[PDB]
């Protein structure tokens, strides 16, 4: 599951718990807000990634104009994904727990099935919200990738799904072969209670393979040396992105009219699996780089984070909203800024901060659970 760090021990965990208890206090002398005062929406946009970064691809129209405009106005950039054309629930796991996949063993396939059940009292961004205000959504089977079990153990009062739960979507409509993002967005609006501070964990389905769309007909796409099938999949996918682009803009515009501080963490989990490796040419790294933005309905700062991991979203959320952190999220803020996927793995500073994270990550998964004795490590 995961390798034990050489220096894993009860004292090494104590050293870490104290260090970041103090760092949390220092950071908190400058952070103003409390996360529990914002309504937060974690929005996994299935397979969303700007094809402009695919070198050998040409699209007749810009299919992500609105989303790119949103990225310019607030904290936004590229997210490094751990897989290609799949692995949805693994990125999802990393956003909630902030434990990076790249520190686990490569033999792990699905974290929701092989790690989460082995976690004693998993800590998540959702724990700062009341159970009655924790909401999950996914237009498919609630049991896919063990999600129903995950959100039950996290105390979620609702899990809207096409099947496998008491909760259902309303006014279901299809764009393409699957449930539209419009349907998902409006179901989020249907449940936003301004009197309560809520947390939403959303996993869309519109742009999940297979892709079929004949409109907008003017949008056509092609790639160098693609087959007819590859070109047609790319065209259908591009057409479907154009709908998600417009509906995402509308969705955010409707959040501006709600009297409640709302922040959205939007990101594609991975590129669609419709490109051959040749499509990337001189930049094979673009095979695993999706788009993300952290956007609030009030005024938005724009923090400089052009490349981060799915596990960095919560720490970036706290920074964007100037919210006070816990000792745990103080460590994750040190990771976000000084030891994430944008830094060299050979830097001594990166190694040190990553050693702290690995010990913590080992402790709460298949380790001894020393952190149960440091009772303030996960509290603000
Ligand atoms: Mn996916």
């Amino acid at each position: 599951g995961m390798e034990k760090p050489t220096n894993y021990s009860q004292e090494t965990i104590a050293s870490i718990a104290q260090k970041y208890q103090k760092l949390a206090e220092d950071i908190n002398k400058d952070r103003k807000n409390n996360i529990a005062d914002q309504t937060v929406i974690y929005l996994l946009s299935e397979s969303l990634s700007d094809p402009d970064r695919v070198s050998n691809v040409t699209v007749s129209h810009d299919v992500l104009p609105n989303i790119k405009a949103i990225k310019n106005s607030t904290t936004a950039g590229l997210m490094q994904s751990d897989s290609y054309g799949g692995g949805t629930a693994n990125m999802e796991f990393q956003t909630l727990t902030s434990l990076p996949f790249y520190n686990f063993s490569s033999s792990v396939s699905v974290l929701y099935s092989e790690v989460f059940p082995k976690m004693a009292k998993p800590h998540t961004i959702s724990e700062f919200y009341q159970g009655k205000n924790r909401i999950a959504m996914h237009p498919a089977s609630a049991n896919n990738f063990n999600r129903k079990t995950v959100y039950s153990n996290l105390g979620f009062s609702k899990f809207l799904a096409l099947s496998g739960s008491k909760d259902k979507f309303k006014n279901i409509e299809n764009v393409g072969l699957l449930t539209s993002d419009k349907t998902v967005y409006n179901n989020i609006l249907s449940l936003i209670n301004p009197s309560e501070s809520q947390f939403f964990s959303v996993i869309t389905m519109q742009n999940h393979i297979p892709w079929s769309s004949d409109y907008p007909e003017e949008i056509v796409a092609e790639g160098k040396n693609f087959t007819e099938e590859e070109n047609h999949n790319l065209t259908s996918y591009a057409r479907l992105l154009s709908f998600t682009d417009k509906e995402t803009r509308a969705f955010l515009e409707k959040l501006t009219q709600i009297n409640k501080p709302i922040t959205v963490v939007f990101y594609g989990d991975h590129l669609p699996g419709l490109y051959p490796d040749s499509a990337f040419n001189k930049h094979i790294e673009n095979k695993y780089l999706t788009d993300y933005f952290i956007w609030s309905n009030g005024t938005n700062e724009k923090k400089n984070h052009p490349l981060i991991n799915s596990s960095d979203f919560t720490a970036a959320l706290f920074e964007h909203t100037d919210s006070k952190v816990s000792p745990y999220y103080a460590l994750l803020t040190e990771v976000l800024n000084k030891a994430s996927v944008d830094k060299s793995p050979d830097s001594p500073e990166v190694k040190a901060i990553q050693n702290d994270l690995k010990n913590i990550q080992y402790d709460v998964t298949i380790g001894k659970g020393y952190l149960l004795k440091h009772k303030t490590f996960f509290k603000i």
